[PDB]
Order: C-alpha cells, then structure tokens, then sequence
C-alpha cells in the first residue's frame, strides 16, 4: 500500500506529494479531475496560446522560502502584474493611487496632498468590520461606490457591508504612485507553466498518481495510513451541517485574429457587463503569437468551489466541520477549501509546507 | 473471499490500452488504466516544447489506414487535418522519393525511363531467388542489388543492427517498390492527423467515469493489492513473465530533440539517411502538425540496444522465443495481451487499433 493517500493535485496536495516522497514516503495522490495542478492548471489552447482554463493565475509572495522552494521546479519568468478598471470611460488604475484620483477628478495632487484628500473624505468607523467599513473609511463614499461597491456586488452576489472587512482589504489604498496589484518581493510566472512545474514537483518514484478519480472511488480497497484531504471540508462530511458556501466562477475563452487586445493583462469592470475581467494571457506568461487568447470572469452560485465567503453566519458554519475535522484522526486538512481559506498559491505552499515540517519534526 | 475492484486492470495508455478501456468503459465496466510513465498515449503521446511546438517525444507519428472501421471509431474522439506524409531519402548526395518509384531511379541515375520502361529495368536487375524469406530477398528481387545496397542495407543495418538477411522478409518488405511516380509514403485511404495532436485524441478517449487513469505506475507495483477480476496487459511479454525463457529482443531508440531559430529546416516531413551519420533520420513537426510558428522543432532518431522497447525484431531466432511465452500468455487465465509490446508484433497504429476493437468483441463473447 502507501504511506500517504492525498486528495487534491492542486498545490496544497502536491507540495506535500513532494515533501513526504522526498522522504522516503510512498505517496499515492489522487483527482477527480483529469489533469493536475488543480486551479493553477495551465495548458495550450486549440490556437496554440498557453492559457489558465481556472482564470488568471499570477503568482506573487514575500516568502523567500516559498519561492526557493518553488525555484526547485521551475525558472522563472519575472513579471508584476497590473490591472486596469474601467471607470467613467477610461482605464485608472487599481488599487487606487495618486494617478486614479487625478485622473478621474482631473486633479493635479502631490502624492502629499492626496493623503489629506483622502482624509477630508473617509467616512470615520468606530471598528472596521465590514468590506465597505474597510474602503469607506479610507477613501470616502465615493471611490467607494465607483470601484469597489459594484465589483463586489457583482463577483460575491453579497454587499460589502455584508463582507468581513478581508475581502475587500486584499486590494489595498495607496497615495503613491505604483500601480502594481501587488508590492510583494517575489513576483514571477513559472517560465513554462504551472502544469510544467507540477510534473516536475510529481516526479518521484515514490509519487503515484491517479486522475479522473474521486478519492471515494478507492479508499475502501487501497492500503494508505494517513490521509491528506484538500477538497472542500462541507463535502467531506456528507454535508451533514448543512451546505457550506463556496463561490464559484464561469469561465468564457476566446481566441482572436491579433497581437494584443488589451492594454494589460487584466482589465476589471466595476460597474459594467456580467463579467468581473477580461484577461490576455500571453501579458502574464511573454509568449510571442500571431493570435491571442483572452478569458471572461462571470461569477455564479452553483458550479466548483473556489472561494470561500468570509463572513459572520460562514465562519461560524466553517467551525462546526472544523470541529468534525480537527477529530478525524487519521485525516489532515489543507489547502484554501479544505481549511477554508482566501488564500493564494504562495500561502497554500507555505500552509503546505508547515504541515509537512509538523508531520515530521 | 477478497474484494472484486475493478473489472479490469489494464497496462499501457498507448493505444492497445486506451482502446479498450474507451470500450469497455462504455459497455459498463470499471477500468483501471495504469502506466509507467507520467502520460497517457505511449508511443504516440504528443506535448509543446518549451518553443510552444506541438511535438512527439517519442519520434513521428503520422497515422493512416485503409480499415473504415478504424477511421470512423478515432473520428469520435477528435477532428482530423488531411496529411500525406512524404519521406526523402539522402542518397548520393541527393533527396530522392522513397518508396523507390520511376523519379528515384530517374534522377539516380540521369535516366529517362517512362514508368513501362523502369518496369523492364528493374526487371533487368534483379537477383531471382527461388523462395523468398530475408529482408535482403524482398528487395533484391525486385530492384536488384545496387538499389538494394543504397536504399536498404545501410538503414536496416543502422537501424537493427543486422544484414537484411538476419531479418525476415517482412521488414523491408513494409517498403513498397514503384514503377509510377507516387512519392507518398503511404497509399492508404485514409491519411491525416488528429487535428489537435493525439494527446488531446486520448484525454477524450480516456474521459469517462467509468475509467481510472494511474500514472507513474508500474503495474507490479499495485498488482499486489489493488483488487482486480481481469488484466489487460500490453507491455513487453517476457517481462511480464520474468524473462523465464530468457530476454526478448526489442530494439529501443534515442531521440535528440532541437530547435531552430526559422520557418523550415527541410523539405518534406522526414529525411531519411541510409548511409550517413549515426541517425537513420531526421523529422519536422510542423510538416506533420500543420502548426503555425516562427520557429520550428525537428528529433533525430538514433537506433540503440539499451532502452525502452520500440520494435520487436523479426526473425527466426525472435520468433522461436517469443512462441514459448505465447503459450505462457495463452495459458495465462485472467490475463489477455494484446498490442504491438505485448504480442511481439511490428504494428503501426491503425493496426493496434484493429487488434484492440477485435479483442474487445472477443471479450464481450
Ligand atoms: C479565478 C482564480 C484566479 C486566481 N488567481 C490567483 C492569482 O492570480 N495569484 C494567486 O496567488 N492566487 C490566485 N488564485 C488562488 C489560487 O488558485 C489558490 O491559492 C490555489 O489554487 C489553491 O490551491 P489548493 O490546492 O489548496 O486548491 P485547488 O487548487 O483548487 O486544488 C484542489 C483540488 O482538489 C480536488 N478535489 C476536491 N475534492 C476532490 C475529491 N472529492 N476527489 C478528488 N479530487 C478532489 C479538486 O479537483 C482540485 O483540483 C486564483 C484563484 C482563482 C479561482
Ligand atoms: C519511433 C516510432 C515511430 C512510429 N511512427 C509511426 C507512424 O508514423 N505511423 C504509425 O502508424 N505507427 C508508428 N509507430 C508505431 C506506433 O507507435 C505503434 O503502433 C503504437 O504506438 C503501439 O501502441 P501500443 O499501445 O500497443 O504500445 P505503446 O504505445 O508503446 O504503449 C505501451 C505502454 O505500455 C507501458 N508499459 C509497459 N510495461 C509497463 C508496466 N510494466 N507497467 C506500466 N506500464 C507499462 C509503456 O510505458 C507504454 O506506454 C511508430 C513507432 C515508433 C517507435
Ligand atoms: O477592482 C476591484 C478589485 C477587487 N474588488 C474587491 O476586492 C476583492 C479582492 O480582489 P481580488 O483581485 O484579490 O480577487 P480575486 O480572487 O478575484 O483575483 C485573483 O486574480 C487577480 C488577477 O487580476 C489577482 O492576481 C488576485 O491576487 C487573484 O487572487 C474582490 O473580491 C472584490 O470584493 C473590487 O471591488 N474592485
Ligand atoms: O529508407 C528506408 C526506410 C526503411 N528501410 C527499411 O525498411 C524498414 C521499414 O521502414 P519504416 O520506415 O517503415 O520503419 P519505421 O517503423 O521506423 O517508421 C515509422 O516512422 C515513419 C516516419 O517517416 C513512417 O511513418 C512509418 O510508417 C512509421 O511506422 C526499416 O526498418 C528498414 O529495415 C530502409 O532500408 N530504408
């Protein structure tokens, strides 16, 4: 039999297919999916364009042991991310700077002046709890509604009032003038895709793989001492506290006849369309084509869990399962919907990793 | 009494394997599919290099058949691209048509034959032997022995490491010899690749519930608890019964894979060299794909002992060892072998298929 039976190919199950096989486990890691990698999958579409069919996927981290851990996988494509919002007609930046507030209002601040700008319009919080608690009481009302209010009433289907104050804190303020989605130390796409990396981090003799299989399908017959489960912690337990609410996405590709279609990688619409974003994947992996590849974000209720949804009546839902799977003895959970966490990939690597050094000392 | 498991466990994802887990998969059994390597397809199996050139790792694989069956049966698991491969062969310096035709000779040579002419010629050259049986006799007797020396006795002695005459008649004799000006290396019906390489053909082969792919697996190393009522084995067949009648000889492969800064590295799809170099070829992908790409992807193929079984050998001596483990295999009970490895057969793809499909009518007896 094996020492490990993990459920999950994405990074959480694989990081940890790799440690414990590393050494000397013998890992059996099974999906129900067809491929590995889970979200972070990347594959070549009929085009022949390198794509994300699970959306864009840019990875980013301040661990310097996350990304030394990686590097041993993969090379590395540096590369910062920049999105783009359409706003009253135009394309501003976002997270909001400097350069949005001017550019929208036809200002001309000093980045000094914008910081007491801010201030004579931010709603004043007696404790932030909330989404809209976070944004309002930092940039007023206003860029509030114009940015923020919209897009999350759109992706979650909830108000940011209805949100814990997290979620709409992942896209920081700034009064400067980056215009990076993210200020991380690390920024850097696997220079031949993600699925490449995966094959790679899989590749021990001690790692057997199994696809196309949902973890139900062999347990009773396969020989495993401990399992590492990273799918969602609601299902695990036959749902028996009730359906845990996990967001999903719908995901349209398209492919078009020219270089470039959009001026970055990713362009979000706040206040417009079904659709979240449209991405271009060939700004987030270089790739040189004739044609080009792009993908819209439509979020939806029903579909495969891939956000969590932070808020009061969830968290304490989620606490009930982690009671069940904090019991389960020979089960360990990881992973963002095993633990039920808004996390990025660097994060569940991290969480991955710190599992692996408990389970070893 | 022991679970039951999966119906059938079956080894190899190549074609002799996914065919009939599709198969019976649709008929309703559980199937575990497992296989050594860390991908789906065997010898066929298709990826992009680094360059994003759709390739075949494990050399050229153009598919054609005659058998409407099998064209109809591939046709459900992907869309196809009309391909006519086209070999040229570097003799005396020069790419000439093989199979040999009226222009091969023609251009050799500085002749005018009209085709009714080289069929005279040919005629005139060749050795008569009173029965055929070497690889050296098929062609010798119909080309004649200068022909023979500069388009097969130095391949086929790169390749398996034997004289024409230590291999069977069969070998060669896959080569047609012309008297018109067909260049095609295939004349069948049926010629063309899966629009979106095979890999992509054997995902949608292998998609169904009902199927369990395994990979980096050898089946030797589950076969101890992994429950399972019938296997379907399609690797080499001495291994399988621990080469208790000795090694089988397979003939394995190198591959050097390159990339080159431009459009086109050749004229057709693959060169061959039957006096030169240590590979016996050279191919371009994009000739195959039909892939669009500034840059362009071309593997060299260099015949080895050593390695991974490619090609069963035929010959006398082969054909004697691998009877014995026939009827090991024929008396295996819960055990059914089919495929190029597994029944020590010098099949091309559509053929695999065949043998798969008639298996599996077989099984459902
Ligand atoms: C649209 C989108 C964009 C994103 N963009 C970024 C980004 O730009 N940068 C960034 O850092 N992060 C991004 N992320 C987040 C990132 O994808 C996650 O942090 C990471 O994928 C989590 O890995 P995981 O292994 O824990 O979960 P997953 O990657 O989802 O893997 C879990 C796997 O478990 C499998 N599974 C579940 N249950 C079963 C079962 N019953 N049987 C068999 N298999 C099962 C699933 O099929 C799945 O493949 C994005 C996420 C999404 C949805
Ligand atoms: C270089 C080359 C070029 C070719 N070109 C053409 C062509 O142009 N046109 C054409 O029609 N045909 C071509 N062929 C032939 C074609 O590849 C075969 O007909 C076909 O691949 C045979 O399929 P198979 O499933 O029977 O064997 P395979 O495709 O080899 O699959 C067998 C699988 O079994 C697996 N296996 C064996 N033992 C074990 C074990 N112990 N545990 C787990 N897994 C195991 C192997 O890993 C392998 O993947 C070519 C062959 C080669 C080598
Ligand atoms: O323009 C915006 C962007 C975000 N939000 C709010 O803030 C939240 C967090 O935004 P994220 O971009 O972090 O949410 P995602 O999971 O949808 O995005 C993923 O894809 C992105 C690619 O553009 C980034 O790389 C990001 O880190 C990655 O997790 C959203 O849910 C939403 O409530 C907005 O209101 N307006
Ligand atoms: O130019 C040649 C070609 C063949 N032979 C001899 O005849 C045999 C049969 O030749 P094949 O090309 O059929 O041998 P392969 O199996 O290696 O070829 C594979 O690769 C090819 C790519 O051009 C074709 O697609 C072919 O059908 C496919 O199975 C060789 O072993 C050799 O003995 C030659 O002497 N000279």
């Amino acid at each position: 039999g094996f020492d490990y039976l993990i459920v999950g190919a994405g990074f959480a199950g694989s990081v940890l297919a790799e440690r414990l096989a590393s050494s000397g486990q013998r890992v059996l890691i099974v999906d129900r999916r067809p491929h590995i990698g889970g979200n972070a999958y990347d594959c070549y579409d009929d085009a022949g364009v390198l794509i994300h069919p699970y959306g864009p996927h840019i990875f980013h981290t301040n661990s310097k042991d996350v990304f030394e851990y990686l590097s041993r996988f993969t090379e590395w494509r540096p590369y910062q991310h920049r999105v783009l919002a359409s706003v009253d007609g135009q394309l501003l930046p976002i997270p909001i700077n400097l350069d949005t507030v001017n550019r929208l209002y036809g200002l001309n601040l000093t980045s000094f002046q914008v910081e007491e700008f801010f201030a004579s319009v931010a709603e004043k919080v007696e404790q932030v709890r909330t989404s809209e608690d976070v944004v309002v009481s930092k940039v007023g009302r206003d860029l509030y509604n114009k940015f923020f209010r919209g897009y999350t009433r759109k992706q979650w289907g909830l108000d940011p009032s209805e949100l814990d104050a997290s979620v709409t804190a992942r896209v920081p303020t700034r009064t400067n003038r980056d215009n990076r989605y993210f200020a991380d130390t690390y920024q850097a796409m696997p220079l031949h895709g993600y699925t490449r990396m995966f094959q790679n981090m899989l590749s021990s003799p001690n790692i057997k793989v199994m696809l196309n299989t949902d973890y139900r399908e062999i347990a009773d017959f396969i020989p495993f001492q401990h399992m590492i489960y990273t799918g969602p912690v609601d299902a695990f337990f036959d749902f028996c506290y009730g359906k845990l609410p996990y967001r999903s996405l719908e995901f349209r590709h398209e492919t078009h006849d020219t270089e470039q279609l959009l001026p970055t990688g990713t362009v979000n619409y706040p206040n417009d369309y079904a659709y979240t974003r449209v991405s271009e994947f060939k700004h987030i992996t270089g790739q040189r084509h004739h044609q080009t590849s792009v993908v819209y974000e439509y979020p939806r209720a029903e579909g495969d869990p891939y956000y969590p949804v932070p808020r009061p009546e969830n968290a304490e839902l989620y606490k009930k399962y982690e009671a069940l799977a904090d019991a389960a003895q020979d089960v360990t959970f990881v992973g963002r919907l095993a633990t039920y966490r808004y996390y990025n990939m660097d994060q569940v690597v991290a969480q991955a990793l710190a599992t692996f050094r408990r389970l070893q000392g």
